[PDB]
């Protein structure tokens, strides 16, 4: 059952992989990635070698979390796991983990910069994001990091969600795309967040497809909040009650009150149905945002919506997230998941 492995050094890194993977070529702090040709399937693939996967309890649990998530995701608009392997022949010598996925070409940033998008293109792209999100949310998973660089798109306009949130303070500081798509309640730690944060990100992405430009390109956290409240209005008393951070509540009330703007005068010339959907996604109070399942039934997607072809996920057991274990116990759980992997049909 065990394949033969061969070794090579790629940029000061020793890679040991099954013979089926050929022509390894580096492409890019949690791991290094190589493109390769998989001779068993004929696919160009990405092979990721995890860096120090078991160096601490936090790292070991993150390794297990990533492998559990990738093994569960089986949907047309979500990245799936093609293979996982280790050169180790036993738990006692187990140290390295390699993950194999489909090699992705362009992302949605490349699309918005270099392509003139019709309203039909916007409909199809956002429809596919929402179809994948309905599946992800049905398993009680929150992506947390939806942005154009985490959305792969091919020549047929077909889309896949990748790079689930599994981010440092410095990574979120300043004029950075890593913060421009985040919901205000998570950007500013207003309250315990939930899956509705992902719908805010979809609204930001859809706006950028319609205009070609970032919706909220803030130069820091506070500048970005000011841009958001200018468009959607300052909070009312109902939402202020739900901000459990007393310090954040007090800062918000320092700001002069502003009404919600007219979205037809912001998104000039857009399909009126697109404007309506944006008003339902970009709602400050997360309790009142439209959900992915509700949005698929909005009239903007009438030509693509098929309620018999929008599937949900198998149940996903996340009880490990509240479990406290030692490094070697997380490592043993990960080893079990590596050796039990069953490849897709
Ligand atoms: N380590 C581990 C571990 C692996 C599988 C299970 C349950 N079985 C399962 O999910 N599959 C789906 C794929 O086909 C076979 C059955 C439990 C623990
Ligand atoms: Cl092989
Ligand atoms: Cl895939
Ligand atoms: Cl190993
Ligand atoms: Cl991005
Ligand atoms: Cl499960
Ligand atoms: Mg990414």
């Amino acid at each position: 059952e065990r394949p033969t492995f061969y070794r090579q050094e790629l940029n000061k890194t020793i890679w040991e992989v099954p013979e089926r993977y050929q022509n390894l070529s580096p492409v890019g702090a949690y791991g290094s990635v190589c493109a390769a040709f998989d001779t068993k399937t004929g696919h160009r693939v990405a092979v990721k070698k995890l860096s120090r996967p078991f160096q601490s309890i936090i790292h070991a649990k993150r390794t297990y979390r990533e492998l559990r998530l990738l093994k569960h995701m089986k949907h047309e608009n979500v990245i799936g796991l093609l293979d996982v392997f280790t050169p180790a022949r036993s738990l006692e010598e187990f140290n390295d983990v390699y993950l194999v996925t489909h090699l992705m070409g362009a992302d949605l940033n490349n699309i918005v910069k270099c392509q003139k998008l019709t309203d039909d293109h916007v409909q199809f792209l956002i429809y596919q994001i929402l179809r994948g999100l309905k599946y992800i949310h049905s398993a009680d998973i929150i992506h947390r990091d939806l942005k154009p660089s985490n959305l792969a798109v091919n020549e047929d306009c077909e889309l896949k969600i990748l790079d689930f949130g599994l981010h440092t303070d410095d990574e979120m500081t300043g004029y950075v795309a890593t913060r421009w798509y985040r919901a205000p309640e998570i950007m500013l730690n207003w309250m315990h967040y939930n899956q509705t944060v992902d719908i805010w990100s979809v609204g930001c992405i859809m706006a950028e497809l319609l205009t070609g430009r970032t919706l909220f390109p803030g130069t820091d956290h506070i500048d970005q909040l000011k841009l958001i409240l200018r468009l959607v209005g300052t909070p009312g008393a109902e939402l202020l009650k739900k901000i459990s951070s007393e310090s954040a509540r007090n800062y918000i009330q320092s700001l002069a009150q502003m009404p919600k703007m007219n979205f037809a005068n912001v998104f000039i010339g857009a399909n009126p149905l697109a404007v309506d959907l944006l008003e339902k996604m970009l709602v400050l109070d997360s309790d009142k945002r439209i959900t992915a399942a509700q949005a698929l039934a909005h009239a903007y997607f009438a030509q693509y919506h098929d309620p018999d072809d929008e599937p949900v996920a198998d149940p996903y057991d996340q009880s490990f997230e509240s479990r406290d274990l030692l490094i070697d116990e997380w490592k043993s759980l990960t080893y079990d998941e590596v050796i039990s992997f069953v490849p897709p049909p």
